[PDB]
């Protein structure tokens, strides 16, 4: 693996962001993209675009053939069972709430317990508020530890007869603590409970196998992954997603449509696509998924994983820093600087050409935990550098002797 | 307007399909884009992309205001009061259904009557007949002529005291039909219902003015406004948008989440957005809207008006054809060759390198109406000449002669 060979793959790494040059540590909420994804879609549009609905002409012919590669592409990526166990979605988010509203309304009755994490992003708790809400379900949350790891002892008083479905994150997007997913879902299974894995921060720095995790559902953003914004996979069992029932209606979801008859559905995974899909992202998502793979996942998790026990060494010789989390944390770095508000720490970064996110990281709840109204947030890329990992020290240590 | 100079930024125009120049005929299903947009958006994720929720750093700042920056575009394409009225979709299918859950959910009881057309897309169906099942509403259909119009005579008997919304195309996608909107919207707010105007196939051929209009909800596609894909705006009035629940949660349409005291909402329209925008797509929707209203909605519409009038006189010439809806169809003309099914023609078109769509266009209550099972579509934008009508009209005369 060389960062050199990467890094001049992604034009706006050459950029400047305040007169000094730009040093993006803030791929956990978004990933740059590498030139072959930016042009593989801008090929697409400029030489072979059409609808994707099986139409008469090559072209629409040829854009759905193309549209449903990426699909099987993918299946291989997360080494899915079948090609038609997943289910394109503009993100994890419309992921979730699609699980939420399809599976959830049918299989979470008044009465029965749904269980999420501490440290679950938003995207990850507020559908299943919903649900709940209007099903009369009950919601159990996993307790935390100091540490920024799951209070797992606190296992048997939350799981129970009543316990439908396991919502939790494969990869913290703050504490980058990774879930023991494995055996966790074995005991939801145990008990007759569903497992819905929330790896949108995971996807991109290892390797991924829903056959082995034994999962039941599976979500991503591509846009995380160094792909196009607005396309996301969503992966539920082929045994579970032939019994789940449409969400949005209308467009090609349907097998027939009667006033008088009414409308029969399509099987899946097209029973969950409605309307004209985002053809554009997902030949952008397609080839991403090529990139990455070209460089493999494991490679790219020993780099990334050296430059992370690096930065933390070096993150020592910072007084007054506070770190939140393991000490096996995944491309992310949650920090605070003394008692200066992540407000102005990272303002300041900025000034010095670094991208880092402040704020709770649609994590709230998480937050609270740790009594803090917000944090820092260093990510660690696969075109990340030593010298960014010092300009970002550094700068912290700048801040510290002129703030205090 | 100079064709000439408009098709010489759409370079797929410049392809051979098979052997033979291509003929993109059907622009009704999905339009192609010029380099203007194409590399908009490329140039969008090579020099400046990260994440657009007013992050700290420049380069998300500067995102989140280019954003937002399109939605105001957007506001003034079609004329609403403010651009806090405009909520970004994937679609028009994903707008209807986000209105339909929505607002449905909460201002149809069981026992009141919706009302839609016979020419309606599946998009414009399927979720109000969704909601009718699940709410136990009544749904009414406006009958058809035969020339392709709307039987409004019939309206008296289908508007009463029951009837809460009225779901209606501006445009037809299969006839090209034009609806009254303008009266019809009066008389549906006479009786205290609400008009969603459903316009995909009506903000490319000319100008749009949602006040003028009074619609209180409007759909359309970016895809087909020479736009990228998996974008679209939904418009709906700031008074109405105020008071719908959110319909998709988690992501960033909270203002605060508590595992204790709950969560709230935002206010509209950002309330309607969960998790991570299609910023790309976004962005392409900006250049795709600067660079129709560059050529002047006015102009395509005189261009597109000749070329069509031109078509149809054209299409004279041959035998057996028979063609569905009224004279003054826009940019659609749907047909058939006498016995022969669409499949078969149109496939032979594409042999001649003209692209067509064959079907029942995501339409069957209509064809059913034609006890048709599929016609033919050949679209008229603005970048098509004269020659590829003639192209057309031709080859419609050899199959005939060839096939019978
Ligand atoms: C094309 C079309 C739709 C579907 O829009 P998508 O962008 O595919 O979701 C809905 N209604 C009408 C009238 C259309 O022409
Ligand atoms: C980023 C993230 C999300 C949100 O994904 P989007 O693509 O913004 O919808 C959800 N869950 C986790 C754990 C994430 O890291």
């Amino acid at each position: 693996f060389s960062v050199d060979a990467v890094r001049a793959d992604f034009p706006v790494l050459s950029r400047e962001v305040n007169g000094l040059p730009l040093a993006y540590l803030d791929s956990a909420a978004s990933a740059q993209k590498p030139s072959q994804v930016i042009d593989a879609e801008a090929e697409f549009y400029r030489h072979g675009y059409a609808a994707v609905h099986a139409g008469a002409h090559t072209l629409s012919a040829q854009a759905t053939e193309k549209m449903e590669n990426v699909r099987k592409r993918a299946s291989l990526f997360i080494n899915a069972r079948s090609a038609e166990e997943l289910v394109f979605v503009r993100g994890t988010t419309e992921g979730i709430n699609l699980v939420a509203n399809s599976w959830g309304n049918s299989n979470v009755r008044a009465g029965d317990n749904i269980i999420i994490s501490q440290m679950e992003h938003h995207a990850n708790i507020v559908p299943w508020q919903m649900l709940c809400a209007r099903v009369g379900a009950e919601l159990r949350v996993i307790p935390l530890n100091p540490d920024g790891t799951l209070q797992l002892e606190t296992l048997p008083t939350l799981f129970d007869a009543a316990t439908r479905l396991l919502a939790i994150t494969h990869v913290s997007n703050v504490l980058g603590t990774e879930n023991p997913l494995a055996e966790m879902i074995t005991l939801a299974h145990q008990h007759g409970a569903k497992v819905l894995v929330d790896g949108a921060q995971a996807v991109m720095h290892h390797p991924v196998d829903v056959q082995a995790l034994d999962c039941d559902f599976y979500v991503f953003s591509g846009h995380k992954l160094y792909g196009p914004t607005g396309i996301g996979i969503l992966y539920v069992k082929e045994a579970l997603l032939q019994e789940m029932p449409p969400w949005e209606g209308g467009g090609s979801m349907i097998a027939t449509v009667s006033l008088s008859e009414g409308t029969t559905w399509t099987k899946a995974p097209w029973r969950f696509e409605a309307g004209t899909p985002n053809t554009g992202g997902i030949i952008g998502l397609g080839a991403a998924l090529e990139y990455v793979s070209a460089l493999g996942l494991n490679n790219i998790a020993e780099y990334e994983q050296n430059l992370m026990h690096y930065a933390l060494s070096q993150l020592e010789s910072v007084p007054d820093l506070t770190l939140y989390g393991p000490q096996a944390r995944l491309g992310v770095i949650a920090f605070n600087l003394g008692a200066h508000h992540a407000y102005d720490v990272g303002s300041f970064l900025d000034n010095y050409g670094i991208a880092v996110r402040t704020g709770h990281h649609c994590a709230m709840p998480l937050m609270a935990y740790y009594n803090v109204p917000a944090m820092c947030r260093a990510s660690l890329a696969m075109y990340n550098t030593h010298e960014e990992v010092d300009r970002l020290v550094t700068g912290l240590q700048r801040i510290h002797r002129l703030l205090g």
